[PDB]
């Protein structure tokens, strides 16, 4: 959903700092593909959507994990491929994705930093954050910020003005000390960005499943 606010900048040096935890995700359907995005968070895991995971059609191995993706022909950190879809219980669009080690039998989060995770105990309405990922009007696999602020934290839903396109899907949502808030899922034309807002009850389900996490 593109807003007012679309203040998006592409990254170039992916594999540093906190962009590295920042995932392109690419899944053939016939026809094509689906591509979109997600954030590591755990020796063999991402979080991403519900929506992106769904488009394996219940084969985890139809989906290639590209963490600090740059583009299409630079893919700095290889690839992960899916091995366990674990959907997230509750009423929002998030799935931990497990992926196996790759060629060279690394994990995920021994090739990049696993992101840390927000408690979310400081987060509130007007506050900046960023949404980092693939979006898909950009060229396949290249990595882009956009800077917002959040507008409305309602239970499972955070919501930003800041800007998105599909491909977004999946995207974390960082705060200023670079920890993830949220994974964006969608939007609504004309009005904000949707997001999952890691709750307390969002944490047991990370905790319970990723023994690992880092939550801060």
């Amino acid at each position: 959903v593109i807003l007012p606010n679309n203040n998006r900048h592409q990254i170039f040096n992916t594999t540093q700092g906190h962009y590295d935890a920042v995932s392109f995700i690419y899944i053939p359907i016939d026809g094509g593909y689906m591509s979109g995005s997600g954030v590591v968070v755990g020796e063999n895991e991402i979080l991403t959507n519900k929506h992106v995971v769904n488009g394996a059609k219940g084969n985890p191995r139809n989906i290639s994990v590209h963490p600090s993706a740059k583009n299409e022909n630079d893919y700095p950190n290889g690839k992960f491929v899916g091995q366990e879809i674990i959907p997230y219980p509750g009423n929002s669009d998030l799935a931990i994705l497990r992926v196996s080690p790759n060629e060279h039998n690394q994990h995920i989060g021994q090739v990049v930093k696993p992101a840390t995770i927000s408690s979310n105990t400081d987060t509130r309405i007007n506050e900046n954050i960023t949404v980092t990922g693939y979006p898909g009007d950009k060229p396949l696999a290249t990595m882009w910020e956009s800077v917002g602020k959040v507008v409305y934290i309602g239970g499972e839903e955070l919501r930003y003005d800041l800007s998105t396109v599909g491909g977004n899907s999946g995207s974390p949502v960082f705060n200023g000390k670079n920890q993830v808030i949220g994974i964006h899922y969608g939007g609504v034309d004309n009005k904000y960005n949707s997001s999952v807002y890691i709750n307390d009850f969002v944490q047991q389900f990370l905790r319970n499943n990723i023994p690992d996490i880092n939550i801060q």
